[PDB]
Formats: C-alpha cells, sequence, structure tokens
C-alpha cells in the first residue's frame, strides 16, 4: 500500500555520548567530567577528565573488557558491556569516592542478558537491559530492587533520588517515535512520577538527549533542537525552554546539549558545523546558550516582559521541589525570584495601563502578591484611573479573605 | 499484505461545527449561542447571536482575515485563522463584556506555527498549534503558561478553570482511532487530572463532539451516536449516558449534539435526516433527547429502576465537585437527589422482596441510609420475613459502626 | 514492503481455562475448585468441584445454553454464554452460599453484545462486552456501575474489591503485544489505581494468566514463562517472581499456573510435557513451584541472600495492604518478616566486612531497624574495624534524628 510507514525505533544510547564507530569517541560528558574512548586494532584505552581537578585525579583505564557504555558523577565512575560468546555482560562501578580501601566493583548478568543503558544517582547506580528489565544498585555493590519495563528502554538519566526513563511505548508512524517517560523518586517513600506518559517530541523527531539540570529537573532535547524541561508548577507537563536552530545558521548547524543550569540560567552545549556531534579532538569549546520559552510576538515589550515572567516562573520551581523533599535550598534564591517577577507584573501593568486596557491590568494584578496589588491600587488612583482603582481593591479585598 | 490496515488519523475539528466547504456554515453552536459564517468569492461574513438577548447585541463581523476557527462564551467571542504566504496564524478575541474601553485584541503566531484548535475557560482561552503547543492566554489577552501536546491534537473545551483536550496518542487499525485525553484544572493550584489516559470510543468509530455539561462534566459522542460522561465518583472512568442511534430510524439518521445538561437531565441535539449535520437555513430546531444509561433488561421493572438509580447518581456527581473546589451549589438538589435514590431503592427492595430474593434486599440495603435501613427492618418484620430482618439490622449495626 | 508487520491481537480468555476445541475442557481452575465442561454432539455438561468438600457439595449441570467462560469463587459459580440467532448473550450466577432460597439468578445482554470476559470479586462479579463496555453485578443480581473501556478484553480478575482487567491498548509489531492494564478498587471509595498502565511482557511473548495471589496481590504469567507481581511498595511496578523455564526440560514442556500464594510461598501449576495445558483426564497433579526474582550472580553467597532479602520485601508488601484497607492480618507473620529480614541484612553486612568492604555494610545498615544498627556497630567494635564502627554510629545518629 501507499500510506503511512511504521517508524523505525530509535536505538539506546547515553546521553553525551558520540557514536560507537568513531575511533576516539566520547562516551559521556556532562557536569560533572569527560570521558573519552580510544578504540582502535593495537589497544583499547579510557580516560577519565574531571573539570574540578580537586574532585578527583585523572583516570586512565585499560578498556580490556570493552566498555561501550559510561556514566560519571561525584562519586564513582559507571562502565558496563555487553555480553560475548565466552563472557556476560558486565557492569563495572570504579567507587573512587569511597572512603575504604575497596574502590572497585563488577557483577555479571544472567545468560543472555545484556545492558543497554545505564545512569547514575545519588548514591545508586540503574542499569536497563535486553531483558526488559531494570536493576538498581547501591554505589557500594549492592543489588535492590528489580521491576520490568514496559518496553524497550531508549536512554535513562539520575539526579539524587529521581530515575529519568525514556523507552518505546509502541510504534510510531511518518518519522515519529512513540516514546513513554517512567520517572521515579527511589527514597525511603518509593513513588512512581509518571506511569510513562507519552513523551511529547517534534513531528518527525528522534529523542537527542536526556538528563536533570543541575538543580534537580528533567529535562530533553529532540534532534530537532528543542529544549523542554519538566514543569512541576503546571501538573508535571513539558515545556519548551529552548530551540537551539534559531543560534544555528543553517541546516547542517547542530548543538550538542552537555548540560543545563537553572541558576544562573545556561545550557551549556557544543556547536557543531557540519555533524551533530563534535570531533573528540582537538578539545571543543563548551558554548552557553540562553533559554528562550517560545511565546508569541517576542519582539514586543508586552511579550518580551511576558516572556522573561514565565521563564522566570518555571526556573525557580526547583527551590519548592527541595522544600518539599527536605533539600538544602537558599532562601534568598527564593526572594530575589518573587521580586524579580513582581517587578515584571508591575512594568507589564503599566504597559497595560498606557494602552488603555485595564481589564488587563486587573487581570495582571492577580499574579501580584498583596503588596504590589496594594501599590497598584496607588498607581491607579493616580493618572485618573478611577474604576480601575475600585477593581484593583475589591482583587486586594479577595486576596486577604483567601487567607 | 492482507492484514490490519493503519487507520487515517481523523482531523482537528471545532466542537459544534459544520464543515468548511459549505458556503453557509456554522463555526460553534453551544448553550450560549450561534456563530454562523457565510462565504463565497464576493463577501465573507461572520454573524454571532446570543440566545439570551440580555447577554449581549448581535455582532456582525466582515472576515477579512478568513478566520475558520470559533468558540463563544458569556464573556467572550474567540476566533482564529491560519497563517499564510504573507500573515501569520492569529488569534482574535472579542472581549465584549470588558467593562473597560478596549474590548478587542489579536496576537501573532510564531513563523510556521498555524492554530489547529481553540477553546475558551472561565477567564482564559487555549490554543493548541501545529508545533504541538498549547498557549494559554487571559481573557484579556495576557500570554499565559505553555506546554508541549503529546500529539496532534483533535478537539479541546473548557469549562471554568477545567481544560478538556483530546489528542492522538497512537496509530489505530481497521477504522479504530487511537485517542489519548488530557485533563487539566487551571486554577492556582495546577492539576493534571488525567495523564493522557486513553479515549474510549465505539469500535471504528471516530470522535464527533467533546465538551462540558452546563454543570461542569466532561462529556464526548463518537460517530456512532454513543454519549459517554465522566464518572467522578467511579474513579474518573466514563460511562455511557445516551446512544442517538435509539432516536433515529435509519442508517443515514443522525442526531447533531449541541449541548449537554445535567439539571434537569436533557441532550439539546438537532435531527438530521441525511446527513450528520444540518443545514444553516432554514434554522434548525433544537431536539430534546433523554439520557438513557446502557442497562440490561430494561423493559422490566427491575432493569428499569435500576436504570434510574445510576443515571441519578451519575447526574449529581457534579454537586460534589462544585463542593469541593468551592464553587456555588445547591443544597436542596443535594437533598432532591438522594430522596430520589433512596425511593428507587426502597421500590426495588420491595420488588425483590416479592421475588423471595432476600438476600438481594440486603445487598440493596447497603446502598441505602441509616434511616431507610431502619425503615427497611419494620417492612421485613411485616410480612414474616424474619431472617432478612435479622440481616438488615445486623447491616444496620454495620453502618452505625462506621461512622 | 519488508519490514516490521502487524501482530494480530491476542483473544480474550479465561485464566485458568483450556482451549473451546477440547471435547473435555477445564473452564476454570484455581484456590477454589475446579470447573470442567465435557460438549460433544450428543450432550453438554457441566462439572464443579471444590478442593474443601466441606464448602460445597459437587454440582453436575446441564449445558443447555451451552455456557463457554466460567469462574468460581467461595460464593457462588459464575456462567457466561454468547448469543445466537435466537438467544442473547447471557450471565448465569449459581449462588450456592446464598443463606435464602432463591440461589439462582440471570440476565439478558442488550442485541448484539456479547460476553467476553467475566471474575468473580468479594460479593460481586464482573463481564466485559463486546461493546467494549465493563458491566458491575452483585452476587445476588443487582446490576451496579457500568464503563467503557479504552480497548478490547484480554482476561479480567476480581479479589475482595480489586478489579483486574488486561486489555488492548494498541496494535504491537514483530510478534509483540500492546496490552495495558486497569485496575480498580471498587470499595465505598471508588479508586482506580492503574489508569491504563503498559504492561510489561516479554518480548514477542503473549499474555497466559492473570489472578490475585491467595493474599490479594495482582500477578500475571505470559507465554514465556515469566511470572510478574505487583510491586505495592515500589510504586505499583511490576516485579518478575519466577521463571518456570528453569524447571523446564525442554521446549516443548511447560507450566500451567493454578495459583499463587505468598504466604508460605509457592507457585501452584501443572508440569505439562508437550503442550501448553493439561488434559483433562486423567487428572494432572498439581506442582509447587519456588518464586525466584531473577538477581545477578545468584550462585554466589551474596547474590543468593539478596535474592532472599527482596523476595521476603515484595511477598510481605500485602501485610501493608489489608492494613491500610482494614483488612485483617496477622501481626505475628510482620514481626517474622522483618526477623526474617534484618537477619539476612546481618548475613550481608558481615560478608562485606570479610570482604574489606566497609563502605558496603554501611549501605546494608542503612536497610536495618535500629537495634540492627546499633549490634552492627558492636560488631564493627569488634574485629578492630574502628572507622566503620565510627560510620554506623553516625548513620545511627542519623536514624535517630529521623523520629
Amino acid at each position: 500500500y501507499d500510506g503511512p510507514m511504521p517508524t523505525p525505533r530509535q536505538k539506546p544510547f547515553q546521553s553525551g555520548s558520540t557514536p560507537l564507530h568513531l575511533t576516539h569517541r566520547f562516551m559521556v560528558w556532562n557536569s560533572i567530567g569527560i570521558i573519552r574512548c580510544y578504540n582502535d586494532e593495537q589497544d583499547n584505552a579510557i580516560d577519565v577528565e574531571f573539570h574540578d581537578t580537586s574532585i578527583h585525579h585523572a583516570t586512565h583505564l585499560s578498556n580490556t573488557l570493552n566498555y561501550t557504555i559510561a556514566d560519571l558523577s561525584h562519586e564513582a565512575i559507571l562502565l558496563a558491556c555487553e555480553s560475548t560468546d565466552e563472557l556476560a555482560s558486565k557492569l563495572h562501578c570504579l567507587h573512587f569516592s569511597s572512603w575504604d580501601s575497596s574502590k572497585e566493583w563488577i557483577i555479571d548478568l544472567p545468560q543472555n542478558e545484556d545492558i543497554e543503558a545505564i545512569c547514575l544517582g545519588q548514591g545508586w547506580a540503574a542499569a536497563a537491559t535486553s531483558a526488559l528489565l531494570l536493576r538498581l544498585f547501591t554505589i557500594g555493590g549492592v543489588q535492590k530492587e528489580v521491576f520490568s519495563l514496559a518496553g524497550p528502554v531508549v536512554s535513562m538519566a539520575g539526579h539524587g533520588e529521581q530515575l529519568f526513563i525514556v523507552y518505546h511505548r509502541g510504534t510510531g508512524f511518518d518519522g515519529d517515535q512513540c516514546l513513554g517517560v517512567q520517572l521515579l523518586e527511589l527514597g525511603k517513600k518509593k513513588k512512581q512520577i509518571l506511569h510513562g506518559d507519552p513523551l511529547p517530541l517534534t513531528r518527525k523527531s528522534y529523542l537527542a538527549w536526556i538528563g536533570f539540570s543541575a538543580e534537580g529537573t528533567p529535562c530533553y532535547v529532540d534532534s530537532e533542537g528543542i529544549v523542554r524541561m519538566l514543569n512541576r508548577g503546571l501538573g508535571n507537563t513539558w515545556t519548551p525552554i529552548c530551540n537551539t536552530r534559531e543560534h544555528c545558521k543553517g541546516k547542517s548547524d547542530h548543538y550538542w546539549v552537555v548540560g543545563i543550569h537553572e541558576n544562573p540560567q545556561q545550557l551549556r552545549c557544543i556547536p557543531c558545523k557540519g555533524s551533530r556531534f563534535p570531533p573528540t579532538l582537538p578539545r571543543p569549546a563548551v558554548a552557553i546558550l540562553s533559554f528562550k520559552l517560545p511565546y508569541c510576538q517576542i519582539a514586543t515589550e508586552k511579550g518580551q516582559m511576558e516572556e522573561q515572567f514565565w521563564r522566570s516562573v518555571i526556573f525557580h520551581n526547583h527551590l519548592d521541589y527541595l522544600a518539599k523533599n527536605g533539600y538544602e535550598y537558599e532562601e534568598s534564591t527564593k526572594n530575589q525570584a518573587t521580586k524579580e517577577q513582581q517587578e515584571l507584573l508591575m512594568k507589564m501593568l503599566a504597559l497595560s495601563c498606557k494602552l488603555e486596557r485595564e481589564f488587563r491590568c486587573v487581570e495582571l494584578a492577580d499574579l501580584m502578591t498583596q503588596n504590589a496589588v496594594n501599590l497598584a491600587i496607588k498607581y491607579a488612583s493616580r493618572s485618573r484611573k478611577l474604576i480601575l482603582a475600585q477593581k484593583l481593591s475589591e482583587l486586594a479585598v479577595e486576596k486577604a479573605a483567601e487567607l
């Protein structure tokens, strides 16, 4: 027939890695460091580098078992290899931060089970296998819980107690993938935050990179340069926070995401000219792109301030998440966020007042604090906006009644 | 091959509209009013009518931008048009209920982004775009939050703070659609009630109409005349409440749903002979169909009363929803519902008692109030049903212990 | 084309039944009893047997209506038949445990609606029909709620107030099924525990058996012998608890699951040589297989004890479920479970201490009770593990601070 064709399911990958066929490739490049693998026919070597030299010294390994998957954190180095006709699939952990004399452990998966993806969390490690199993391990080598995956894994990321799994929930058509996300919190109270929700992607695009921001919010990038971030303040939906194609000059130009930071806001990525991944040598330079939510009429003052407001809102939801889970957060960052947002609301209200859009001013005042609304009332008494001042006063009464 | 064939995904639509190819078509017909579009080669006009003349005067617009999507509420008129080679896709709002002198605003979507569906809520508006984005706007023109859709939108509806999105979650086979529902509450505490649950449809049918009842419960109709309603009292499942094919006399006869009302119960729709949608002229007459849940042996007294009981139960769940969300509800309606249900239970218990089904009587008494159970005990002492009276007494003891 | 092919959706089935084409087949074989159907051209008979003769006497029925689906519980016998050109699809219940003189009821489904699956709960019965409807009935014959199914049903099971539905959520490819699970609790507070989550299956396998353990935990088996159980302590994920292929000697050997028991742990199944289901005559013998979670390096002492620990953890989650839902549970079973787990942790800590893996000892002590940690501190003071004793002491301080 001549209709829709099933899209081939994309293969699993480690975020921040370059393809396996390269002689000198990146196994992982994140906010902790870089892991490179030089593999020809004579020898196979793995080199580990840390951005902060104080964390650990540079580590060089002789890749005898031919490790093809790697992840790096401030605690350990995680390595994995598939099975051969003689050896089993192995998970290798270099626990360099351990305070004891045993800084290494390795485990063999059962017969005919191959590791397809790994990720490192805070004090734990996870491995998705060809048996549609997810195996949890402590950073010291204890086997934790095991559960089955609803489909073949695509990529896996970890941060703190959070586990971020993207897998094939179905079969897409006409170039589209059919991906689902399983988001778990592996603390003392186990929670499945997302029960295989559909992962939004740009049409005819595939998954290019997943992970967490340094502050601990799940994020991912598709092959069309669209960067999306979990919106905890919007029912755990996914909000686009950047479009790396706006910084590209041609079709063959791409950006290779390395890390995401919310405070200060910066998207650390490698500019790539001619391909989607940078060559290992010479050392590529990390670029810093700004985040921009895809808002309408962003060239106008209204659209510009509206984008700044909602970007400030979503990039400070992590403070509430750190508070709800007992983590440590700076109360000063929370206060600066509110002041930054109340200033943008006040400037947007003054703009709507100049445009004789007084109903819009009351809508903006609904997002304001009680102090900001009281200030907007006196600004409305000024400039002879008498009815607007009355509507704002009635809004201030309603806000005080909500307490 | 000769097997299952992929079903073509149905295109987005506005509920209560007639096809675009008509010279004189309905853009939207709901419980607020009617919006018609007359478009030939000479001129293009849009006419707005309100069922209640006291709400607003009849509005006539010169459709210069060729708006093809429309929605209507007691607050504003929402219009949208796709992009051309010279103009961008635009969202136009006629805020006629505004108390200020600015009763109009329009916004341009970014390049190559087209509006595919719109809907109006209480004080807000939403637009699903070709970029798989959902854009939220206040009724006054402020851009609110934005998040990505898991698939191409099919239809969109709003009521109060609720957002009702139906989209393609996959690809169906053999005439079946693969639809998912995302139900959000956009109040001060954002909630995603349904994380893309599968939307039940009749086999080989497509989505024909979605929306909310006047009381605020999500409902939808498929192409086979099956009307389904969210059952908040049954874990947010979907319960069939009507079958418009029972009122049709032939295959070519159809009913075109306009609105759904829970108190009093009535399904307002347009009878259509020969097609699925009514012609614009002459003005079609609104028919009132009754709701009937698809219960077994409904011709018998037992099945008839069982259908009346569960229809009364599901059509009063909205009272609990209005109470939990601080909305205003009549306590008298809640009391009349319970009295209506306790009377049906009492008549079903008397029927089971006549049939010497005393175990069934105790099952019916489990659904009764403590006062109704006490009354059933004295009715069981009467007519010499001594063991039944003892079982009902032990049930009354258990009910008092649950407090 | 030459690519992925759509997998034909498997047909609905009753768990514990043998195919319909057999002259003498099992309609259901569970922990309550056996129901056999002998059907040739001369006569059609249904025989009911109870494992405990004290429950009820053996029942013999003349299958005049040609019932093809059956389920059995300690309360009633449930039978169902499809519709013919003269008769409707019927649901027949033999309420043998009733304390009244009416121990039978039957109901007719509407025109062109056929029963596809049934299941028995505590005091209720459910039937999934060809109209994509789920109909609830009390054990005495009262019609309860009705809601629509997101797809064609595959199998259905019930236990207490829990309803376990597996259905087709999509179309799989290359031999894979696309199954979803809807898990409901039908008590006085209706809950949808699983909103159509994807059902994990072994690749290229189909669903072979579903049901609940005697303690009330959902479980299911695929065609590759993998037995999975709901992990309530792991965010309602699914954990493999057995692999019946490890007990098979050849490809043609299979195990036919009958029941699952958590305390004592035993998987009751019928060994089958040459086919997937046992012949009705002679009476097959019920085998008892042990549960084994698929852990790595299970031949070693570490892997063996780690498997025993997590098997003990998951097979005692039902005690917490019985407690949260007011059911009756033995506090002695909960105490024996903790003692069994603290002993395994203590032996694993002593093993890690012998291997000079002191960081791993602290990880194991995190899973210990406060008394077990205090004991591990004195064991660390012994054998001159001074730093380990300090780390365990700081862990004991942190545990006391969590109260």
